[PDB]
């Protein structure tokens, strides 16, 4: 199901926010602006209580999941509460092994060759990739040779200046967070637009 | 393998869509000067193509397997008589296999800690990928607090950086590619064009 | 207290050398040039001897550590030896446990999310960031949004054209080797200085 819908959309936001309600406005105003894949992250404070609160968002569209996750105490919380989808910064065995009795996508973050290995052999193959700015599309064009059925997900310092660089790699999709989730609400509402109308122009 | 890699600085990292092309370019690159074969496990029926250069050993060429991911692939390169294992990332089974078997192998490595694993697991020459990511820098950083490592690095190493690569203090090279993209002839060609250069350096 | 060291001082000099006597040079060279918490790495021959020998620089208020430790046999040598803190290139979960018995602050390195979420579930907040040259501010910039209470200490190829820029990008302290330490004991003394004024500044 995941797989698909990431392919479909092309980019989840990455949902940093410092309450509740501040979290919730930024969600609202991603999906206004045409962002349909929202990871509201485990920074935010009482991040379960902002997805159950979201359901809304969900009849109308949008695909709320959770992302931060570095415990399997946190991704009980964000499934039980409504988590369509579980990311973390880092890989996990063991948010791997919750995640597959639930029957609910992972999307672990890895950084290195040895990492993505890992990660594949807990049946992974849509990765984070993070720190993206720092590996770079470089780093997603070398995986290519060993590892063709390994698709990225980058992550960390995507903004509207880097994205097509980053498709130009052969990206499955982009998470982006502070270049897009910052500002007021019409703000992000119209930076939802610039970041999914860039991704169409790539 | 110290040796042989030492001795010889480049290894061609040969991947292909077929068998056949991955034969001719790895005799086009031993036909150029290229000693140090790496098929890699991307390669189809990568254990035949390793078995059908096996001649090539009684003219000097070293052939091994590369892109290893399991021991299962493991078991197949040495049983067609790969002389040298190399995997993208460190694998401790395929270490543990490897020192059983009495075979050379060099995990791949991009991090301090991932490079302190590989020492507890009796490993000094260290496949480095990808380098275009961490470049000859990682490899100048690596030299304070690990004097005795020695890197191969693999990942754009090409005509221009080569010699950057070895002034930074690496062992060997292994170039995909660079060298062994085109045809046949192109391929051959471009071998030649980086035993120059190398040796020009 | 050593994170409050870390704070106030904001500079370790990480000393490489080929003999106790350089050592011991650079080491006095540093101090008279106002950098007081200095590493000596056990890359340098004899390093414990080296740190036992400046104990008198402690009265002066020299705070002296080890680097470069890759064995709890080397981090007991160390100890032993009048080692303030212990720092290694990378993460050793062996290396952490020893410090944490005995008492002595441990800062391992990290370059990755998945190494340092490793590092923060044994008890580690204060990291190095080694390399520093090969994932740059961008790293720590990168790591703020996840990880807002990891505090990160770079060492690797930090001088005096970017020591600002990493400090800006929210670094605790710099590790400073050979842009510092390399040089006649005079220029070692005037960079020490410009280092200490530079990192004032901003």
């Amino acid at each position: 199901k995941m797989e698909e819908l990431f392919k479909k959309h092309k980019i989840v936001a990455v949902l940093r926010a410092n309450s509740v309600e501040e979290a919730k406005e930024k969600a609202l105003a991603v999906f206004e602006g045409g962002v349909h894949l929202i990871e509201i992250t485990f920074t935010v404070p009482d991040a379960d209580t902002v997805i159950k609160e979201l359901s809304f968002l969900k009849e109308k569209g949008a695909i709320i999941g959770a992302g931060t996750v570095t415990s399997v105490e946190q991704c009980r919380k964000a499934v039980e509460s409504g988590a369509e989808f579980i990311v973390s910064p880092h890989l996990d065995e063991e948010i791997s092994q919750f995640c597959k009795e639930k029957g609910v996508f992972y999307m672990p973050g890895v950084m290195t060759p040895t990492e993505l290995v890992k990660a594949m052999k807990l049946g992974h193959t849509i990765l984070k990739l993070f720190p993206g700015e720092v590996v770079g599309p470089q780093f997603v064009k070398a995986m290519k040779g060993p590892f063709p059925n390994v698709k990225f997900v980058p992550t960390g310092g995507v903004n509207l200046d880097n994205v097509c660089e980053w498709f130009k790699a052969g990206v499955l999709a982009v998470g982006v967070g502070s270049a897009l989730v910052k500002g007021t609400p019409d703000e992000v509402r119209e930076k939802a637009k610039a970041f999914v109308e860039k991704i169409r122009g790539c």
